[PDB]
């Protein structure tokens, strides 16, 4: 498409500073020792100060950013023994299975289930024999 | 044509002077005042902004020619969607058309006016068993 | 260790023996009944 | 290993055989109780 | 870890004082005679 024309309405306002940017001495003058006031030491120590105060502050203040990094180093510190305890259970999950679970405790669920499972349905059978022997 | 060239050789550009030797006592610089620097510095500053305005142009002459690109990409497609419907075509995909342009349709119709039609005979047959 | 046994692996038995006691319950709610 | 398997082991099936011994104990007296308040 | 930035955010006002520090004789001037006023024996004494 024909779109687009912003690198073209710049165009009129770029030929304009070509044209009056060179040729310029048939239309003006070159006179009349205009001052120029630039920048005295004050102005130096000005460019350096605040310069200086901004890191000077940003060096007084590092005690308080290093104190909380080596606090952190200390609540690293008690914090390890609970991360040492909590890795080890972790392990053992896995490793106590390998002893005693995949043996006894499925045994221990055998016995400790079924069995009394079997002695509940005796004791409802006895119940309901008690049951019609109070009713009979 | 996009080349970020780098920020920091720019920017000393416009703090820069060569400060040869123009000799006093010539007419070169008759008074010697201090306007013909002023001239002198202002019109050698106006270069730059000169520059980054062909920079300006840069950027939508890049632009024109992508959208460009896209929009001659674009005449190309139906030359691609053409050719690729006819790789839809030859092989067994047409499975899916006629099977679901056939079946669904068809009995929808016939069974929907199958059960309209023996909805009205049972209307009828309780349309005559209310007039006799 | 204790903590390990006292763990989800003890708890079908936990579970178990809570469902036991309120079948009791049940049993002496019926006797009632 | 001797930790793990009788601290494991005999503790815990001893606290369950007799603690279901004496709640089914302490139920019996109580149907026996229960039969006596019934006749 | 990436932390720490301390030594980080100095950085722009670290080589700001070496921008302006040594380049200074085209921007500046050497005139105008500050006086200087250090001290007698009475601050000696002090």
């Amino acid at each position: 498409e024909n779109d687009f024309k912003y690198f073209d309405d710049i165009r009129p306002f770029l030929d304009e500073i070509y044209k009056t940017r060179e040729r310029y001495t048939p239309f003006y003058d070159d006179r009349a020792d205009y001052n120029t006031n630039s920048k005295s030491y004050y102005d130096y120590i000005s460019r350096l100060s605040k310069l200086i105060e901004v890191l000077a502050r940003r060096i007084w203040d590092y005690d308080n950013e290093l104190k909380k990094r080596f606090k952190n180093w200390d609540d690293l510190m008690k914090a390890f023994p609970e991360q040492a305890k909590d890795l080890f259970r972790g392990w053992l999950n896995d490793g106590t299975i390998d002893s005693i679970i995949h043996d006894e405790f499925k045994k221990y669920s055998a016995g400790l289930t079924s069995a009394f499972a079997l002695f509940k349905v005796t004791e409802m059978k006895q119940m309901n024999d008690f049951k019609s022997e109070v009713k009979d």
